[PDB]
């Protein structure tokens, strides 16, 4: 039409699966209301009616649309849609819908009660001929098909209205792409790796024709990596089934399985018909089945194939705007031959999700699965620490598995065959839960895990003008760097922290990294110590590796002297400073990027043994002294550590900040958890006492900590820090900043 | 092309082999490439089976027959020299080798405009900063790092907006201007520079860059220069040519400076080997890759071989009393080996550096090896000004401020701590001027011009509150001490 009433389809956030959200602006712009109808009409004359709704955070010309509407429209994710205003509201009488056979097959119940009953009761749902809707429930996600409807060809579902569910399920058709395949709904800890993938192959694969009227390069090889069961395949599946490009899989055990010779006419085979069905996307599964490093190969069979890999591979790149997405364990157990370019040029590292993203796999998968009231998802994505999506899916699946398996299959097993009635009437309790994430299942990884820390700046007491000196050298750089660049200074790549142990120099490292919401990588003194005794400190680059992977990030080395001090103290070993460990980090601290958005963090509680060439420009250079806390700083202490315990009012904690003098941050812990221990001991004995009432069951008394009990909490104080320790830190203060 | 061939059946290969030394041999003048060397013919070590063999065996054979009367040079590729079989590089087979090499500051903006040769830049885009900032990067990094920018152009607007209306045309990619900030996107995250050697080139230091330091010039044009410039005086007079020199002095006066200089006005390479390379080696016990360093200064002729921090594997077993040992290494005594056994004139120039010369091993002042001992002082007040404006030449300044009182009232300051007071007066006017800059952006009454940035007076004042002196007296006094017992004694 040339006029601006079109849009741009994207990913959706509600919950709800029949309405389209759009800004507040656009609302007003295109002559519309809050709520108001619509029609949505996009390719192949399929149009649908739906419902808006307002989101600040979705831009103008972006439309929020859930997989179920975005796939009735026939068309995909990325394209341009013409919404038109309707206010007719033709609310209907009588609905004739049908499952798909597909979709529904062993089901024994009656599915309009289990299903559709409270789908829509009171649900004013517009419907149009066309339509394949879907409901979930009973560990189940069926799929309803709508083909004459009274108020021809478009409805509104009343509250009143009845809905006709006669008939047998028909069987699919062939232009719906059934709603069981992947999409980008499904990934739940991966919205970052997705947002690279999705603008490394929107163009290939949605615009082909482009390139081939501009002369420039496209993506070819991209390897995924990360450990296994994150959803590597499932990235792949998911982003073949919304570019709607074909998707050819190859597994590694499976091509490697076969005789000398069938393997590679395997290969040659597959990568022909990946290019004969362009645009296509081939997954190469457990590359590094099939091609290992050089010294793991041995005989004419395996590097043969590796050699056909790596020749098909060259080949590919004339004229096929084939997409090749490799995944394998680890990036450096593969043949480097591989990581060359033209071959696998682009790399995405998937790794372990986090607490929010761990909280969304929750959802994803219980999605269906008809939840009691009690579960509290929160408490289990805190619980999962160590968990992938594989781990976690499983664990939902125990969790429904044992709450069949008590209840509601044995107790029903003499009267009454299987039916869709039990399993609506299963509601999976929060004890469940709690069982199936008890023992049932190992936690099945132990890495370097890389996150954005939850610590905030208010978790912290004191340290004022050590926050502002932080934010200057880690913001400034990235923020207005047009600044630096006028004033030809340098950013400084490092801060190393000093002073006495246990007063927040990890708290303020994992605030830092919060505030700037970059990644955080913690490498502790075991690590380094496990680095020196098994002489393997050729790891120390892979740390840095990680650190460029997850760029924007905060590398921080805490308890860099303990190499230092394990060979003996001040007089100790007779050598010098120069280690094995700390010498690869002088390495690749000095080989790093000009400016790659990673900022070094050191810590020691010992700072005249460290190596004195690290103080040095150009590595970690900025000494900042964490001293022992103040009275005013010490309630801001108590309170952060006791924020999150309910105590009582008449307890006054500046008087404990008077009385705790020169105690270090950990103690003025320790004592928190000391009287919170007292507290709970006397809870749980007058429990038992009120359990020995045998004589008649009533509320347990009121759990606020309360005073006298830091009464004796306090009694057992003690000073982590002497006094000698504060002197020498003084006398270093002293010395390296005054003497001349 | 190397796996191509390695890839089909036994005996295929060798036919193909065979069929394409023939096919060349008939269209001559002809030129074969035989790409990915490495993988056709590595070390007998890494060859295991006959399959593997046979076929070095039948490119042997080929490569020796070729050259009967048959003008077929044949180019082959190789990711490291010393990764193929070596009785490939005896005479008659391979016996030319050229040395590629990463590419230098130069080069990338050379390597920048081959490839947006065509690609309809926007005038912001100044290929400078990005030359400057590609620090790792090959030509292919560079061809992708500029398809990438196109690609985000692309990618933001004049795609999605002519989305809905009208169909692709020429419009479109004549009107797309691929803006500065597109390219510092593309090179910001989405790139990973793929190396990490050790990089030769030719430093961009020149001799103004120093203050101070004449007769040191003067020392080091004369040792460098004089021996390639005028060969008939030192055969005519007998005299030979010295190939090293060891500075020795406080640490950070220029040391390096010097080396990257005289590198410079020469015109020839330099060779860094920092202090954690030798450790590298010392704790690893691999000494035998002093070897290769060497090897690369024999590729890289005329060059200047520059090991700073000599002292660091004497003091990492402890120091003056130290370890009971004596004074001989696993890293530096293969330097001695590497030192004695090379050319007699090959135009390379070892340089050490070191700035505890009492620990050195005294087995590398013997004459043949780094015999010129120049001790590089701690700077003066008419150096100190020269120092002073070297560092602050490139940040804009004000004019009020003098700096001469500067070097009156840091005196015996070493020149990185000259370097630090200006770093740090820097830094106080970075955070005045964003500062400034927030502030201005709680104007919310009425977006105008940000005051002056001339680095001003007491802002130096304030830099210089927190001036350190990175070398005590003492260590002043124990340079004295080697300079006069070691020249003056007897
Ligand atoms: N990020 C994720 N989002 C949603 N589900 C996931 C995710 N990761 C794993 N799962 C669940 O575990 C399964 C394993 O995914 P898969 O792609 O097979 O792992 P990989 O290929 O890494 O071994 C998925 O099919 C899904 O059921
Ligand atoms: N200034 C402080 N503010 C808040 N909590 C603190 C402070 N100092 C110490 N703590 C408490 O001490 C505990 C350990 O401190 P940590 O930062 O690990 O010590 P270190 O600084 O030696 O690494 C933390 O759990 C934290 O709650
Ligand atoms: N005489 C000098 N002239 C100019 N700059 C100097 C001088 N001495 C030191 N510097 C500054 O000190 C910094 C480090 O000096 P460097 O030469 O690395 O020390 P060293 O001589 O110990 O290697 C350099 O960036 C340089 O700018």
């Amino acid at each position: 039409k040339n006029r601006p009433n079109r849009l741009i389809v994207d990913e959706a956030i509600n919950e709800d699966n029949s309405v389209v959200s759009l800004s507040q602006p656009k609302m007003d712009e295109l002559q519309l209301f809050r709520g108001d109808t619509v029609l949505l009409k996009g390719k192949k004359r399929r149009e649908a009616v739906c419902i808006v709704l307002s989101d600040d955070e979705c831009s103008d010309e972006k439309i929020r649309m859930n997989r179920v509407v975005r796939n009735n429209l026939r068309v995909r994710l990325g394209d341009v849609i013409s919404i038109q205003p309707c206010p007719d509201v033709k609310y209907g009488k009588r609905i004739h819908v049908l499952p798909i056979d597909d979709t529904v097959e062993g089901i024994t119940g009656n599915l309009f009660e289990v299903y559709l009953k409270p789908y829509f009761l009171e649900a004013y749902r517009p419907i149009r001929k066309g339509d394949i809707f879907l409901v979930r429930g009973g560990m189940r996600a069926v799929e309803f098909k709508v083909v004459e409807t009274d108020p021809s060809p478009y409805c509104i579902v009343a509250p009143d209205t009845v809905i006709h569910c006669e008939g047998e399920p028909i069987k699919r058709e062939d232009e719906e792409e059934s709603l069981n395949e992947v999409g980008y709904d499904d990934i739940g800890g991966c919205r970052k790796q997705l947002a690279q993938i999705k603008e490394m192959v929107e163009l290939p694969l949605r615009h082909p024709a482009l390139f081939k009227a501009i002369g420039v390069k496209p993506p070819r090889g991209i390897l995924l990596y990360g450990p296994p069961g994150t959803g590597k395949t499932l990235i792949a599946r998911a982003v073949a089934n919304e570019t709607g490009a074909f998707f050819f899989l190859i597994n590694g055990p499976e091509i490697m399985s076969k005789l000398a010779g069938e393997s590679e006419s395997n290969l040659r085979k597959a990568f022909e018909e990946a290019e004969k069905n362009a645009p296509a996307i081939i997954f190469i599964d457990e590359l590094d089945a099939i091609a290992p490093k050089r010294e793991k190969t041995h005989g004419e069979v395996e590097r043969r194939i590796v050699s056909q890999l790596l020749t098909l591979m060259d080949g590919l790149k004339q004229r096929a705007h084939v997409i090749v997405m490799a995944a394998t364990n680890r990036p450096n157990s593969i043949d480097p031959a591989l990581r060359r370019f033209g071959r696998f040029d682009r790399e995405v590292d998937i790794g372990i999700p986090d607490a929010t993203g761990r909280l969304e796999i929750l959802q994803i998968h219980t999605k269906n699965m008809k939840l009691a009231d009690d579960v509290d998802l929160e408490q289990v994505a805190n619980e999962t620490h160590g968990h992938v999506g594989a781990d976690l899916a499983a664990l939902c699946s125990e969790a429904a598995l044992q709450a069949i398996r008590k209840k509601m299959d044995l107790i029903d097993l003499e009267d009454e065959t299987i039916d869709a009635e039990v399993m609506n009437s299963l509601a999976v309790t929060m004890d469940d839960f709690r069982w199936a994430l008890s023992q049932s299942n190992p936690s099945a990884l132990r890495e370097t895990v890389v996150e954005v820390p939850q610590v905030t700046w208010e978790d912290i007491g004191g340290l004022e003008d050590v926050k502002r000196e932080l934010q200057e050298l880690v913001q400034y750089p990235v923020e207005h760097p047009d600044k630096f660049l006028k004033f030809g200074m340098t950013p400084s790549k490092g801060v190393l922290f000093y002073g006495p142990p246990g007063c927040g120099k990890t708290l303020l490292a994992k605030a830092i990294a919060n505030e700037c919401q970059a990644n955080f990588i913690s490498i502790k003194g075991p690590e380094l110590l496990t680095m020196w005794f098994g002489e393997s400190e050729a790891n120390v680059r892979e740390i840095f590796d990680k650190a460029r992977q997850a760029a924007p990030c905060v590398l921080f080395f805490d308890e860099l002297d303990s190499i230092a001090k394990a060979r003996g103290g001040n007089i100790g070993d007779g050598g010098g400073a120069a280690d094995r460990v700390i010498n690869q980090i002088l390495t690749e601290m000095d080989g790093m990027s000009t400016k790659k958005n990673v900022f070094i963090i050191g810590a020691t509680n010992r700072p005249d043994i460290i190596d004195p060439a690290i103080l040095r420009p150009g590595r970690l250079d900025q000494l900042i002294y964490i001293p022992l806390p103040d009275e005013k700083s010490r309630v801001a202490i108590l309170k952060a550590n006791l924020r999150k315990s309910p105590v009582a009012k008449d307890v006054d904690l500046e008087f404990l900040a008077k009385m705790t003098n020169g105690f270090s941050g950990a103690d003025l812990t320790e004592i928190c958890q000391r009287a919170c221990k007292l507290a709970i001991r006397e809870s749980i004995e007058s429990e038992i006492r009120r359990e020995r009432e045998r004589q008649t069951e009533e509320d347990d008394p009121v759990p606020e900590i309360r005073r006298d009990h830091f009464e004796e909490a306090m009694r057992f104080a003690r000073r982590s820090v002497s006094d000698n320790d504060i002197r020498k830190y003084e006398m270093f203060a002293q010395t390296l900043q005054q003497s001349r």
